[PDB]
């Protein structure tokens, strides 16, 4: 029993995580096989960052000029290339921890871990979700840009997340690892806000099946409603509408606690309407939207 | 920017972990050199766990009862001792992995990762908190027993807990890896209710400071306080006293914001006695106890 906001073990990650330097700027790298990929603004210089033109900036280095360190040791950059917003760095030597590993691109609302990680040492690791407005809210510091999100199915490693930038909110913005940018931000210091950052709503519905699993269930009301009657509910709340899809994807969670998933969302409603009138669920005051259906599953059954 | 319930990556613990069998109990072993440490109720049948003597159920084990497995290899236990309520098998092969360790014994406010393994391989990791009542709040399923908790100082792993109980109340217990329990809990499946569970006032005001360093600043008021006035209220709130060590532990957080600490006590006051008024702080709809003084400064300098 107990419910926590569980990273995966990071010691895979851990493992392919090296220094890039470029000039005066010096962020992290990930290495897998023979190729090293870290954000191509590493090329910036504070100045540049306003108004970079990468193809222009990327013509004035060469691949001395790509310093990579795994550790104590020098890796020699034998090839380098731009791919949207990385830059994938041929090194001679293959990364002898080279885990499983997968490039996805994920979907608004999956959760992932971050290794956070400065000079290509790892610092922490936390989990977080691509927001709806295609934002995470992380913990970044400078230099901690080419850290990476990740989810492991058993022994592979499926990367989802490479850090580029902060926005003047305090949100964070980031690529996949093909280098295309989660929603519309650019890696280029200048004004971008983000959306609406609307709650995950079969998070927390996943997140509400976790807490009667766990033995919470004060919340628990005697009734029910329908798609579109909790989506009025949800769309006065700015939380995302609930699908057919949402419902299936909660299937195993209502078989394995007997609530109908309809009978979770009119929980829920009321729980929107009335607020927690100074209660918790699973210590948490507000209604927690970082947790997928698949990550309650995972940890109330222990997958290693 | 941005600031994150953050465990220490696990790398270094996950070369650790092993499986240890006895009979049909199966759970986690710790691995540091020639010996696995692992929970003595590995030798319990759910029975023998309402009123084990221990002494006598290990009279009838032999070190080949003891069945050790690392990854997909067997280990040979060539000796076996009891230590409190923790075993010690001797193998006959040194872990190659055995990270920089040290064994500590935590006080209560103080954090901690746990890698939660079922049988010998590691499923997450998350961070916690040595209670005020010696339990912990972890999440943890039948299986997880000889999980542990750590921290880390660059390449040592300081070992504070192992994983040993369930209280029926579902929060945790368990030992340092000398083999002591947390609080009064013994290794038997009796009736044992844990005392209050106190709010860690340090590090709610170290939570605090990480706020307003990371822009979170609603709740700074025109007020002042002092130990005793302070300590007044924190007693009707069921929050542990503040003293004078406590504030000097906050000395740099208070000189990096330039919030004295007495100041910072009268914010938290207010909300104590105001609420949070529907808003939140850090994303977070009550105060966050769960961050040691040295865990705001390391996450917000980015200590690798
Ligand atoms: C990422 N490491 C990073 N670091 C900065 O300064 C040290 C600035 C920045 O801007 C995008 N990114
Ligand atoms: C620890 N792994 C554990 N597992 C149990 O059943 C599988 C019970 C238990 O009781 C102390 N501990």
């Amino acid at each position: 029993s107990g419910f926590r906001k569980m990273a995966f073990p990071s010691g895979k990650v851990e493992g392919c995580m090296v220094q890039v330097t470029c000039g005066t700027t010096t962020l992290n790298g990930l290495w897998l096989d023979d190729v090293v990929y870290c954000p191509r603004h590493v090329i910036c210089t504070s100045e540049d960052m306003l108004n970079p033109n990468y193809e222009d900036l990327l013509i004035r280095k060469s691949n001395h000029n790509f310093l990579v360190q795994a550790g104590n040791v020098q890796l020699r950059v034998i090839g380098h290339s731009m791919q949207n917003c990385v830059l994938k760095l041929k090194v001679d030597t293959a990364n002898p921890k080279t885990p499983k590993y997968k490039f996805v691109r994920i979907q608004p609302g999956q959760t992932f871990s971050v290794l956070a990680c400065y000079n290509g040492s790892p610092s922490g690791v936390y989990q977080c979700a691509m927001r709806p407005n295609f934002t995470i809210k992380g913990s970044f510091l400078n230099g901690s840009c080419g850290s990476v999100g990740f989810n492991i199915d058993y022994d592979c490693v499926s990367f989802c997340y490479m850090h580029h930038m902060e926005l003047p909110t305090g949100v964070h913005a980031g690529t996949d690892l093909e280098g295309n940018f989660y929603g519309p931000f650019v890696d280029r210091q200048t004004a971008q806000a983000a959306g609406t950052d609307t709650t995950i709503t079969v998070n927390v519905l996943a997140w509400l099946y976790a807490a009667v699993i766990n033995g919470d269930r004060w919340f628990l009301n005697r009734f029910t409603t329908t798609l579109n009657d909790f989506n009025l509910v949800a769309m006065k709340y700015n939380y995302e509408p609930l699908t057919q899809d949402h419902v299936d994807i909660l299937g195993p969670l209502s078989a394995q606690t007997g609530i109908a998933v309809l009978d979770m969302c009119a929980s829920l409603k009321e729980l929107l309407q009335n607020g927690m009138n100074g209660r918790t669920i699973l210590g948490s005051a507000l209604l927690e939207d970082e947790f997928t259906p698949f990550d309650v599953v995972r940890q109330c059954s222990g997958v290693t």
